[PDB]
């Protein structure tokens, strides 16, 4: 966050509307809010607004300023779970995080252990916060989200950033937040929401909803590496979030040091406690997989360090020790070392930051589309950053599975990213005072940035509309505005991006309805411009439109005809009339 908004062209110059930013409210539905953040202070604000009817929870040591003006908390249920708190307070760090991530106010030289130094901020660090606690270590139940809701529409909540949901894509029927959403869609409040970190297998997103802004994690260009370096004198590369200075310990194989009544089969991954803890004790023990925090108290109290492998490292963690994640082959390589001088050494450095251009790639673990409930209504709606964000965190919430004097925490997933588009998605609508839900999250949409489908196959199904520009989102010209009213065929549901559900080989020929609203004061003539594969054939009657002023609307057809032989294939659409421009993506699926 001291580096993503930069990375979206979100400096910390951007223009503003101070007055209507200021009385601009962001409900957050999460574990809660740590009020003495440095990024919830209070200094210079206004009073609430006078329409304000939301407030606040204060009989157990909580406290709302002019800056977190709502703060309530749902555990309808049953007594409150083990390590629980009653009351609005975040003792997860998780609503924390999140709140700060959206609305969170600048903090300079924030920090994690030197990590990632910068200026802190959210996407408004104007706008007014109302948390809604709803999640405990017991979960997030349907009652209190519901219940949460109706709060946040009758206390006055303007927009909702909604960072919690990854049940069963096939349990959609039975999903509550559908229901939440439905109703604060029908009183002009949008929902950003984050997919899940189900991926990357093509049918894990649960936020199916189609009133619902979905959001997938992608990447920044910042990322995190830790170099080890091995006695021979030949370093590696792996991933990790390493807070502890450089250090030199003796290296051992979990195969060599089995636990009573273990195989080195298992020992090699050194987990469910195969490892002797008395020849473990002071060395950096080197495993073929990859655990949490968890594990390493488990199966590894003794070691000063860890080495693990994975095939996947798109993103890094911190852990209760010196640790680093290397490449399964940087691996190998030190395992030889080791069988080599039979008294080997390796140094864990402090991690430290490249710069990857291939970024933004959409990360493995955020879930991806098809829509399961309506193929032909495409998710993820959007991308955005959700890999090592640092944002707030209590100074009691335990990081990487320890304590740490930090005010700031780097963690990862699709509920570090919607945080983003909750921002950006008010930023729009401090500019935009009258837009609808639909218009709002239009605009994000239409004027978001294309991603590359060589990075990721799956198009689409995967960074959706592709990654949010903020600026550009301002603007966008036109619109495919909607309501509720039309929620009541669905290829003319009257959505930012066309989908399709086909047969391999297997020719066809749908058609698609629209009406675009216009939201700039000037006339103007949008030519349209299509660029679909080779093995399909794409055309839009008009494809010219006018527009006299401000509200007008026009509408269209867009057909589809042609036969895909593989499971993604995709096109697009584009209302350029100069000065802005409007792209939808056009996707098809052999499923
Ligand atoms: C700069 O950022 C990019 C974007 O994240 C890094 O590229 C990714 O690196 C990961 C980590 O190893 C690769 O993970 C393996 O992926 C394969 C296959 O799945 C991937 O590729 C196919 C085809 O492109 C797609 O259909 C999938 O959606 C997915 O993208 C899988 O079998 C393995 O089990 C791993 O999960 C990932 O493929 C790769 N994605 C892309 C877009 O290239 C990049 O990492 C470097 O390049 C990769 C290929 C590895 O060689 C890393 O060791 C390199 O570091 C990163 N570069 C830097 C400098 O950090
Ligand atoms: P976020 O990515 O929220 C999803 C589980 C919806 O989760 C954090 C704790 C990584």
């Amino acid at each position: 966050t001291t580096r993503s908004w930069d990375f979206l062209g979100f400096p910390l110059t951007v223009p503003r509307r101070s007055q209507v930013e200021s009385n601009i409210v962001v409900g957050v539905l999460d574990t809660g809010i740590w009020p003495e953040s440095p990024s919830f202070d209070d200094e210079g604000f206004s009073p609430p607004p006078p329409k304000w009817k939301g407030t606040c929870e204060t009989s157990n040591n909580f406290r709302c300023n002019r800056k977190i003006i709502g703060a309530r908390s749902y555990h309808i249920g049953r007594p409150i779970s083990p390590g629980d708190v009653n009351g609005p307070r975040d003792t997860n760090g998780h609503g924390t995080h999140t709140a700060s991530t959206a609305a969170g106010g600048l903090v300079s030289q924030a920090n994690l252990y030197g990590l990632g130094l910068g200026t802190a901020r959210g996407g408004v660090p104007l706008a007014r916060i109302a948390a809604y606690k709803v999640c405990w270590n017991d979960g997030c139940s349907d009652t209190d989200i519901l219940a949460a809701y109706d709060d946040a529409i009758a206390d006055g909540v303007d927009i909702i950033s909604l960072s919690v949901g990854g049940a069963n894509p096939r349990h959609y029927f039975v999903d509550a937040i559908a229901i939440g959403s439905f109703h604060a869609v029908e009183r002009g409040i949008l929902t950003s929401n984050s997919a899940g970190n189900g991926g990357p297998n093509f049918f894990t997103t649960a936020s199916l909803s189609p009133w619902l802004l979905s959001v997938a994690a992608s990447t920044m260009d910042r990322k995190f590496v830790t170099q080890v370096q091995i006695g021979n004198g030949q370093s590696f590369q792996g991933v990790s979030i390493n807070t502890f200075d450089n250090q030199y310990y003796p290296l051992v194989s979990g195969r060599d040091i089995p636990n009573t009544g273990f195989d080195k089969s298992t020992s090699r991954f050194c987990t469910d406690k195969s490892v002797n803890p008395n020849l473990l004790k002071g060395k950096i023990v080197v495993c073929e997989a990859s655990f949490g925090p968890h594990e390493f108290f488990k199966s590894l109290d003794g070691a000063a360090g860890v080495l693990m492998t994975s095939n996947t490292r798109d993103y890094a963690d911190s852990y209760p020790l010196p640790s680093s994640v290397l490449d399964p082959n940087d691996l190998l390589a030190t395992l030889r070392y080791i069988y080599s001088i039979r008294s080997p050494g390796a140094t864990i450095f402090k991690s430290t930051t490249i710069l990857n251009a291939s970024a933004p790639v959409v990360v493995s673990f955020s879930s991806r589309g098809p829509n399961r409930a309506t193929k032909d209504v495409i998710k993820p709606d959007i991308s955005g950053p959700g890999v090592e964000i640092l944002a707030a965190w209590p100074s009691v919430a335990p990081v990487g599975g320890i304590r740490r004097n930090t005010l700031f925490n780097i963690i990862s997933g699709t509920s570090m990213s919607c945080p983003h588009i909750t921002g950006i998605a008010t930023y729009v609508k401090t500019y935009n005072p009258t837009w609808s839900p639909a218009a709002i999250k239009s605009a994000l949409m239409t004027t978001a940035s294309p991603m590359n489908a060589r990075f990721n196959p799956q198009a689409e199904f995967a960074y959706g509309s592709g990654h949010v520009n903020p600026l550009k989102a301002v603007r966008p010209g036109l619109v495919y505005d909607a309501n509720e009213s039309d929620y009541v065929r669905v290829w003319d549901l009257n959505y930012p991006s066309f989908g399709l559900s086909v047969s391999p080989s297997q020719t066809f020929n749908q058609y698609f309805n629209r009406t675009l609203t216009s939201v700039a004061p000037q006339a103007s003539t949008y030519r349209a411009m299509i660029s679909a594969p080779q093995g399909l054939t794409i055309s839009v009657n008009p494809n010219v439109l006018s527009f006299n002023g401000l509200g007008d609307r026009k509408s269209f057809t867009l057909t589809v005809r042609g036969s895909i032989k593989g499971f993604v294939v995709s096109a697009s659409l584009v209302w350029s009339d100069g000065v802005h421009y409007v792209r939808s993506p056009i996707t098809i699926t052999s499923l």
